[PDB]
């Protein structure tokens, strides 16, 4: 009995054979019944930290080599699973993020079957998906943002994406996602779909030498415009509100935004300075969360207050150009 | 919500979504990986009665139709699987059981590999397994007694099969196989692969309006001359020995089996009334049971006398010749 | 197993063996890594006719299973892959071939990534592709047309098409895709991307019990407006030239078209018979070839002049606006 | 055309073609699904010469480094897997050469069955495995024999490693494992598991800058008491008999082995000069070769001869012993 038979058998798995399961996952090894098997296995009575850890170790030595040298390197990046539907704000937050003087390496994926996800999004605005870990590197250290997509850094997630879309719930791959930025991202703002999650996720990143915010918003895998729990590595738990920092509270529906051609509008009009509802608002929220996060403001109303600048000025669309540009080389 | 996601979520089905469930998967409505996981997460989390019946029914329904009018209608049959390579003890045990009297339906399958499963023996003794199912009704209704191959009544199985094979441990499937009868016995001796399953499995078929005895000896699924455990229909719990049925008690390798042929030679000496040893306790054992479970005799102790009479009168091979022949006319 | 073994060395299947590894397969009992290698190893020998067949076999039984009663039921399908990326015509013919009588089940998918498959074409007309398989179905039965979207047919395709994706390069599937009609279509006009697989396409069709054209138009999986190669089932190979059925030559930049945007505008213009051009003379001589090859029409040059009197006629731009409200609730 | 696409396709590649697509492989740049692909695409049409050895030198530019100052350096390797499963004499016809005043650098790996590989009878000798490159230098340095654990040298090998296991058929990388030396050997005796690979891989060392023999035997992967096939680098081919070099020709199945713990025994009774029969024989031959090859003999029956001595002097075994307790100390 392998490794893959006994998580099927819902045993807990020790360290090595936990690494085994997502090492033979990553080489392709594993057929996409056994694949489902697992997974569900895994969901049903609970992934452990030591079982999370050795998998997630497994993705990092697995992934395609990247080395940045830029530090704080800040990711903007959520589990997914939140079932609430919310337009990806993280993507653009990062691109203000980063247009105002803050390294990102944000992590993202395509979305289900929905072409929603970070990639579909960045690929409707001219981004090749196809582009190199060497040229994203090499975007991160000059111009001061690169996406990582998870299909290229982690080929396996070519596979993985349709046994999880076909299984429909949330898997350790929801978890695991945030926890292997493949550029070594050491600063996050990274949400999760439940709030049992922040303490663990942020109790992660500390081991791991990471800082920054685990955060969920009402529900949501995101900072939202409402009573917001967050949990700041090192430090503890605590509330984040939009009146805290200079914003208004919104319904989650105002966050909902559209279809993928909608949203690729919105997208446009929100980082050239033009939209300011909600969407503005909540952009503002999770990059001053980054800002702060990444060192770049000593506290979150400040980083607040210096995303509304950037997000205003349009800097944001003309990085996002220049990095369009970058890849196209 | 969606039935097979509720069941990949891990959670009891209603009656009717495990209904629905077991519909779907017949009606090849299902992929293969939503498949996988969501046998997987029935087996974690353990089957329930009420779920085991509603999806006994939904596979009765997929099968190709086959009304018998005689009842009692007995099946001395079993879950499969415990490894233990005995001979093909409730095939003889149905038979002797028909020559007793009781209208018998006996349902199996060939054993997947040299070793011979109740199929492969009848085969080897003159059984032709392609027999159209009205021929076999015809046989039923007229002589008593009739097979009924798993392959020619069950077609949506295939839409499993390979599932199955390949998460490579046990499934719902498993359960059922003895619950789908396709010609409707109401009566059972029905073993099962570990005491814990007595229970449900009685359940189960007390939900589908049958009576009997579920069965378990020793590691095999069915009666050995060792100390059974056996739950009756609509009863409870109870240990049977042979000695308080007037049997004497014998090692499982006494009642091993080989191929096709070796099987076959000892089927005719067994049913001949020739052979007198532990494989002939064992073969009134469950006739004896089988009796019991059809009210035929009013006691384990009466159905085992009789048995042991209608095994030693030879009538059994001259059931199984006429049975041979009427498929053959 | 075994046969997937066999494959990767490279050695010819029998026709049984060919069939258990396309069930493998599609079952989700290949690991990505042998299913790259089985693919390969297959492309590289060349696949042959019986083992074609067998292979279509297997994923006709796995898939969502419809059954519908009209009959001749026509097909105009592509293999794609030619690389040539002119304007998937087949969609316009078959509705042109529906509006003039013959009842069509068009086999299409979306296209990566022009969005400029069949899928694609027909949402943006306003199809909605999640319609259920039943709901075609009837579509089929009470108004003489429907779209089978891959998609929603080929479920097991899911955990398949990422290791086509990765492998970059034409395999069986590409083969496969026209051989597997969801609907059991018996009539085809079966584009090839190349003259060498028009016999043994032809050859895979009658040995499915299909009837049909195998064609190939100057490079293109589709006929054109030149020197097309065809293969009829049952009579052989021979040239199709457009002067032949009324037509003028065209080269083969006239039936490219332009984004999805500009094929939609397009499509609606020729079913409503406005645009008379090259792309019209094509769309009429797929169609033409379509009530030939079901029936409808003794010859090809009556199949063409009846095609050129429906799209003038606009009927088939009716049909389709009938069909896309038919899916509506 | 990205190479890796070119290899899949079949096609021939150039000689940086060939260098790239390696290079990529061990920087751990290619996906397991492209890697099993072009693995598979090449071992069918057939690995050239010019490709084997610039994929050779890619291999050995990932690989940690080892600088060994002696010359000539001497290696005794086979490509494996042959099926005669006979006991692997390399390794003790390695330190026969040794113990005759030729530095050796014997390359290794274990044998998953019956982890008789080299590696696995030396460990079971004595040997630490586990010891680090610099201190395997030091020893042949000093000793004049160091042997070469693939795992320890070929970390970049577990980018293939499990493509290579999963895929169960012979690669490229069967071939390479004998021309990746990580001590830059420039002398060897070289088995091939068919004829047909004598010449490709006698060129595949000349390209490589190195001397020696590739040899086959009546099957196996190494010299046997029988009619050999030989290819000397910079001589051609010949055959090679027993009886021209004063040798007694003996059956294949005298050189066949046991279990681990049994090659172990007799391992040292050959060492020790104890065991007199074909096995003495068969390991004679081969450090003969290996004598003759790294240019310490004028001939093979020369060689032999040194060998013979050598082998009965019992030093070999003494070596063993200061090597064992050199890697302990
Ligand atoms: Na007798
Ligand atoms: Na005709």
């Amino acid at each position: 009995m392998d490794a893959v038979k006994k998580a099927i058998l819902g045993e807990v798995l020790e360290e090595e054979e936990a690494y085994e399961v997502m090492r033979a996952l990553m080489a392709g090894e594993v057929s996409p019944v056994r694949a489902a098997g697992l997974l569900v296995a895994l969901s049903l009575r609970g992934e452990r930290p030591h079982e999370i850890a050795a998998m997630a170790r497994a993705m990092r030595e697995a992934a395609r080599p990247l080395r940045v040298h830029r530090r704080p390197l800040l990711d903007i990046v959520g589990t997914g699973g939140d079932g609430k539907g919310l337009m990806n704000l993280s993507t653009l937050a990062a691109l203000v993020a980063a247009a105002g003087g803050v390294a990102v390496a944000k992590h993202g994926n395509r979305a289900a079957s929905s072409r929603a996800g970070s990639a579909d999004l960045l690929e409707a605005l001219g981004v090749d998906l196809e582009a190199p870990p060497e040229r994203v590197g090499e975007a991160i250290e000059e111009l001061g943002f690169g996406f990582l997509f998870a299909r290229v850094f982690h080929p396996a997630m070519r596979h993985v994406a349709p046994v999880r879309a076909e299984l429909g719930v949330r898997t350790v791959f929801n978890l695991l996602g945030p926890l292997t930025n493949p550029a070594g991202a050491d600063a996050y703002v990274l949400g999760v779909f439940s709030p049992e999650w922040l303490a663990p996720m942020a109790e992660a990143l500390e081991r791991l030498g990471a800082r920054g915010l685990v955060v969920h918003g009402e529900g949501a895998d995101e900072l939202v415009l409402g009573e917001n729990r967050v949990v700041e590595v090192g430090k503890g738990a605590y509330a984040l509100t939009p009146e805290e920092v200079g914003l208004k509270r919104a319904p989650l529906e105002a966050l909902k935004g559209g279809g993928p051609e909608e949203n690729a509008a919105l997208a446009r009009r929100l980082l050239k300075g033009e939209e300011k509802g909600p969407l503005a608002d909540a952009v503002a929220l999770a990059a001053g969360a980054g800002f702060y996060a990444a060192g770049k403001t000593p506290s979150l109303k400040e980083g607040v207050a210096l995303a509304r600048e950037v997000l205003a000025s349009g800097e944001a669309y003309l990085l996002l150009e220049r990095y369009v540009a970058f890849l196209r080389a």
